[PDB]
């Protein structure tokens, strides 16, 4: 059963996020924005509207485009987060606390998906931002950046497929020490469950890597500390850059977290 488990998982995140490590590898085997060039030109093409005005500084109008694909993710995520044994009989509070502190530690474990050394997919895979360029950008917006790229060189080279990563980001939401839970204790029951299967997942389909389960502990861990000071950044952002604005439900969750 905790096999058929697995697979519900698997099922549940190919159906729920329009992006996945096998389509991005496809399309990395897309309009590359390298410069400021590039950059104007696939604005025009994949976000018309954003700049079909008379424009804020190119660094604010990419945040912005950020900020969408959060949004975007947190969707995907509520509606992902059902297949988890468990998360749908949660209270309703307990599922909006579980989701709110797990999004940004899920999504920048998915955005490793479509990164490499050189840049990553976005646009829904109609682009290709090289990490220099993302460089480039002036403070401190070019921090943004960097950390993510770093956490997910290491995280790739485990080598992990999307039954791997399905199971992965369920278990991120299915965290029992999130502030303000309600019912810890069949949170903790869920948990353990998740944990559970993804061991013996992890076991079944990494034979090679006998300690695959505790690295990934810890990149759960790393995970939660990359959000925390993300979240810093972001603060900070909101408060010095007059023209970058935050869109609302990402306020709400960046709302007493870190
Ligand atoms: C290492 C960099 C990783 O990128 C990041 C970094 C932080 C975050 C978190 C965001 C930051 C505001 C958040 O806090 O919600 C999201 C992404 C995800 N960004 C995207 O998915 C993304 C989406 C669209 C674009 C565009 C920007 C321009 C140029 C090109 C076409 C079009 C217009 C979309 C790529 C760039 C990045």
């Amino acid at each position: 059963d905790l096999k058929s488990l697995a697979k519900r998982i698997y099922e549940a995140y190919l159906k729920n996020f329009n992006m996945n490590k096998v389509k991005a590898r496809v399309i990395l085997s897309p309009f590359v924005i390298h410069d400021m060039e590039t950059l104007c030109m696939a604005e025009k093409t994949l976000v018309a509207k954003l700049v079909a005005n008379g424009n804020k500084e190119a660094e604010v109008r990419i945040f912005h485009c950020c900020q969408c694909t959060s949004v975007e993710t947190v969707t995907e995520l509520t509606e992902f987060a059902k297949a988890i044994p468990g998360f749908a009989n949660l209270d309703l509070n307990d599922q909006v606390t579980l989701l709110k502190y797990g999004v940004y530690e899920a999504i920048f474990a998915m955005l490793s998906s479509v990164m490499n050394k050189d840049g990553m997919l976005v646009a829904y895979g109609n682009g290709f931002i090289t990490r220099e360029f993302l460089k480039s950008l002036r403070k401190p917006f070019c921090d943004i950046m960097e950390p993510k790229f770093d956490f997910a060189m290491k995280f790739n080279a485990l080598e992990l497929d999307d039954s791997d990563i399905s199971l992965f980001v369920a278990a991120i939401i299915c965290c029992g020490d999130r502030p303000g839970l309600l019912n810890v204790g069949h949170i903790e029951k869920m948990q353990e469950g998740i944990v559970h299967v993804l061991r013996l997942h992890l076991q079944s389909n990494h034979p090679d890597d006998i300690f695959l389960f505790p690295k990934l502990l810890q990149k759960m861990a790393d995970l939660r500390q990359l959000v925390t000071e993300h979240a810093q950044l972001v603060q900070i952002i909101k408060k010095t850059e007059s023209d970058a604005a935050l869109h609302p439900l990402l306020q709400e969750i960046y709302r007493d977290m870190y």
